[PDB]
RNA sequence: GCCAGGGUGGCAGAGGGGCUUUGCGGCGGACUUCAGAUCCGCUUUACCCCGGUUCGAAUCCGGGCCCUGGC
């Protein structure tokens, strides 16, 4: 709550220590679901793949290369231009762009159409033989809200969709038609086009880079390869060039990610678009790998590849100068920097159910169902505990005073007792607390047997009696409204969180199940709260 | 050069001043092409599209949304599952994937399609978490989408970037959408927002939730377009319909706001034509600064010996003050030994009544607006000299080097007399200057010109013995 | 080199294969010191302190807190206004600013002091906005602070960075503090947090709000220190007392959490000693990778003519297969004309019964753990060759260049016979190799050694006519 | 790419032409109970995809995929 500067000034200027202690009045009295960890700030997290890509950008930029956006969808003629004869082996691992043709509402299905009863469902409206013809000339997607809402009455698509379903079965006879258009299998396919336009109009050396998507089929499997990927590629254009220039770049690039040693072996593929004996494979050593489970125990892994475009293909695009090309595979680099073994799980985690919630996050989701709504209620419970704590080993029966005050303009007195005998006021589980450890929600008592669950887990700070207390306080508070005069709430044994007034939104519950987690919150609480409201 | 601490250290205690003044001895002696701005560092430059993408990422993260990679390649059955019946229409603007059958030619289509917008993949993703993770769920993603919009280019491209997000909570409303749009767009300079219900009422959005967001950006008021009032449609959003959500077992409402990058980028970096922004390379937009073109203008033949420099150097020093005396006349410029024998440098004009040097000996080469001019530092040309980048290379300056390095050719040739003269200047060549063929083709392509002309009229004779 | 499209373009239609194979003609022919890794790019590297600072900024921004520059130089009256009576103590750990009076020597102090922690400036800042801007106010700042802690260095430095923030709302509690500490620390890898009330109960914090936050970081479990259990005190926080707030007219409570950067940084980049982290330069921590040292090992004398290369090149080709034949014996390596006249290259060993080449002609120079070794590629040295960076320069390889470039000296000297022999190798020198004096002083400083030795025993005679 | 054993429900793993395990766990309810156990009811009666044999297949045969003792 807010205070007054003047006041606190003129009280501090004289009796400091008194002002100081008087500060506590400005703090707020948080209820149960207003305390840590029940409350917390949130922040968004980056996806590893994208994160890596951003680093790559900086890394390239940091070594003189300038960003660019190469052509993604291209005519396979380009591939054929870049691989000469072997161009076939490639285009088979590539995807072609097919598209749905328009439902010819004439000739084929016009003769055998105007021989029967065209339309029946009262729609009339002058023959849209023309408006439905513009569909063969040029239409779109949101054009369905054009030949209905503004044609044969009926707003937007209240009847636009079905009038197409129950009157025209032609739409269910469409099949995509292939084309000469494709989706690049690697940044290189697009480099030739881009370089063609500037390889001689800009000052040398020319250093360009681009980190974009590419597509490729591979046994149509995910556990063997991926349909779409990312390539952090670059091209170096200069008069004189040698594999050295390719090694240098590689080093200077990978060096910003940790790798400390590189080795370059020749690639047996000897691809056509690369000058013979230049297509190098680059192996780099990174610590994070050394002494691992993966096939990269020794620390080395093939991280990128590079070569010098064959003067053959350069000509196919009128490029006079030699060009160097290095290509890093993003996903892998990502996997390394962020520790992931399986590509698929790394990039598409949600789908592969690799979701998780740390202990602290579960703890935060464990709330208190029944909570006092009045400034009085809280004290009632706070005390109900206050007494239940002190008098814990008092042979039953017996009784003790908890709270004596006014609630809603009606004097009230609450008590904590026990009906049975030959025992103690409260069960041997009243002092147990809810702690979250290794994904499970436990209802344990502080003991040298449970240390591991308090020095590695995250205690909710709520104990059976705490949760219960708040429950009762509500009951008595409810009666102070039901105008009753004697409510005696009781709690015997605990099987779950309900028998403690604690709950967790459904999703978190399901999370725990989906992860094979367990909620072991049992025990003999045994406690009753007799409150006389007048 | 590397000096000795002590020397200067002790040499300092004696007479400091003279010691300090001595320092100039460690400074390097630079040849013509080793001087600024014919020398300089370089540095990569990023693309406005990508830059904007990143800006978008931080923007989204800056407001709680966590990143996710959504499925890009999917079976059209998904689109069908999402657009109920109106799906047939949608599949027209989408592409399909076709492969080549293994000949033991003609591509074979498949049920596979590339997502048109992000929303197609969202449901796929949300299905695995909407019921397990704690609410509210806030996810975003900025990736590629493909669309066959009329199948052209003049209006739009086949591939674009979507800056999408989705909010998953028990209670949602068109309001949460507006809220996000603001927080997002504000971080980019937008100041005022207006929302209007989208007419197309796409079926995947709870009827009447689909909205179109309009934002006000001061950078647009007074723009060379209708966006002059400052407003522009920047993003659209809605709440997914229980129908589609149900298809994937998603129990709670979902707010989805998605904005088109290419547009923001153009706005942010001031581009009028999308294509000319993202694919500048192709649409011939390459550009070099005057400073860059400057750096590219270099001397062709420079004195190799340390003597040659101090030779041509003087060659100039003379013609600077004696470019007046009427000819015939003569002035000795330099006298010294090079490689092995004494030599004298002469500068004159054998012609009758006139001047030693042409009226253009002191013209400086400077670049401006893409052109390489050759002009005299006159109050007339001022602007050019105060808004362009002057090479610092004057006609004499450039010629002298050719001269000095020329006697040098005779020196190691055994000769004893060299005639190096120069009349007219019809290009850089005639002045011992050049630019790489690629920059030439550049200026050419940029329809820029090189007006390097003028009567130099300057002769130089040297005799070795 | 720059080729012609057409040529290759047409030359391709004929026989592709032979055209492709032709390509190798455009590749450059590199001399020794132009080869990898004696050539390579470089790139700036950032400091862990600063890096961490930035990481902190985004962290704070990532959770709503806006940046602010707080007053650094202030009058001690402020400290007094804040610490009520306990202020006298505080002013001891703080510095004061003293100037030099203008002599129409002895510095004169003033009431001016440098802030010890961020909190000193916060009140100053908050005073102007706590009542005007809308609540909740969230501000943060990561800047320098100065403290005279015992006035030493072994324990702490005089200047450190504070990653501070302040939260201003109507209702606050020790809870909001814990909340922020988590959100902040989580983004850095911390996973579990524990809070304990601070004993010093500083007066500027509402009595009993001042807390000390402990965080768990897996990167610490198993650390070479007591932080082995994984926990560490990372930040402290509290709620300002109405007393101090009142001194500046601030009506509402304020939560202040502040963490020490230097510590986080050490944790993040794995440093044990603060000073050795932030001031590595001074505490001699300079370091170079084996790869870097490699790049620095270069040939001293390389054949200048294109012929010299293909000459020494052969010189090696021979001794590769004929380093066996017992001497005296002889093998012709090269025969050709250079600069003007034919020449023949000979390789032998005038000595009695022995071998043409020493047993160490084929030893490769490689770097490893900071040392420059010279060793034969034997299963024994393997590791060195598979964990260090091999120069690719072998004894012969390095010698031959000296030879070839040596006949070259005689060629333009008019001679007709040159004796270039080599017995022992007691360093890089004897093998035509060198490293810049600064890298030498480096290895020296890093107490690293250079074991480049071995019996080369190789002679080469050449005769020109 | 190649010899072969095999590809069952939320988890494990028996059988084998159509009727059919079981245990764990879970879902709901019952308890004079002061401690983490007790009882009763419970699911989609589960066994990849395309063909073949058959009255009938998850259990028989061919092809496409997936784990493994292996080349």
């Amino acid at each position: 709550m807010k205070f007054d500067p003047q006041k606190y000034r003129e009280l501090a200027e004289k009796d400091f220590e008194a002002a100081w202690k008087a500060g506590k009045e400005i703090l707020a009295e948080r209820s149960p679901n207003e305390l840590y960890p029940r409350v917390g700030f949130s922040f968004g997290k980056e996806h590893p793949l994208f994160a890596t890509i951003q680093r790559l950008r900086e890394a390239y930029l940091s070594i003189g290369f300038s960003e660019v956006v190469n052509p993604l969808i291209v005519e396979d003629v380009h591939v054929k231009k870049q691989f000469g004869r072997e161009a076939l082996a490639v285009l088979d691992r590539c995807f072609y762009l097919a598209t749905l043709p328009k439902p010819n509402v004439g000739i084929s299905a016009e003769k055998i159409r105007q021989i029967e009863a065209i339309t029946k469902r009262e729609v009339d409206s002058k023959p849209l033989q023309e408006i439905f013809h513009r569909y063969k000339k040029g239409e779109i997607d949101g054009d369905d809200l054009s030949y209905l809402i503004a044609e044969v009455l009926d707003v937007d698509d209240i009847t636009a969709v079905k009038i197409l379903d129950e009157v025209f079965p032609e739409f269910k006879e469409l099949k995509p038609i292939s084309s000469t258009l494709t989706l690049r299998s690697h940044m290189t396919t697009g480099w030739f086009i881009t370089l063609s336009h500037i390889a001689d109009k800009l000052p040398l050396p020319i250093k360009l880079f681009s980190i974009d998507r590419c597509f490729r089929r591979e046994q149509g499997e995910d556990a063997t390869r991926l349909y779409t990927y990312f390539s952090a590629s670059c091209v170096l254009v200069d008069e004189e060039l040698s594999v050295d220039d390719g090694k240098a770049v590689a080093e200077a690039l990978l060096r910003q990610f940790g790798f400390e040693n590189f080795r370059f072996r020749k690639d047996e593929k000897r691809s056509k678009y690369y000058i013979p004996d230049t297509q190098t494979e680059v192996f780099a050593f990174h610590p994070k790998l050394v002494g691992s489970s993966t096939k990269y125990s020794d620390g080395w892994i093939e991280i990128a590849t590079f070569g010098i475009y064959s003067p053959t293909a350069l000509a196919e695009y009128d490029i006079p100068y030699p060009v160097m090309n290095l290509g890093l595979g993003v996903e892998r680099l990502a996997m390394i920097l962020y520790g992931y073994d399986d590509v698929r799980k790394m990039v598409y985690p949600q789908i592969h159910g690799e979701i998780k919630l740390s202990d602290l996050d579960i703890a935060r989701e464990i709330k208190v169902k029944e909570v006092p709504q009045t400034a009085v209620g809280l004290k009632i419970a706070q005390s109900i505990v206050e007494t239940a704590e002190k008098h814990a080993s008092e042979p039953s029966p017996c009784s003790f005073l908890a709270f004596e005050g006014e609630m809603m303009g009606r004097n009230v007195r609450v008590y904590v007792v026990n009906e049975n005998e030959n025992t103690k006021l409260c069960g041997p589980a009243y002092a147990n607390e809810v702690v979250v450890y290794k994904g499970d929600i436990y209802g344990i008592p502080k003991t040298k047997k449970w240390r591991s669950f308090f020095e590695e887990g995250v205690p909710t700070g709520i104990r059976y009696i705490d949760g219960f207390a708040y429950y009762a306080a509500r009951k008595v508070e409810e009666a102070a409204m039901r105008e009753q005069e004697e409510v005696k709430v009781k709690a015997r044994i605990v099987e779950n969180l309900s028998d403690i007034n604690l709950y967790i939104h459904e999703n978190v519950r399901r999370y725990i199940l989906w992860k094979k987690g367990k909620i072991d919150v049992r025990g003999p609480l045994f406690v009753t709260v007799k409150a006389e409201i007048e």
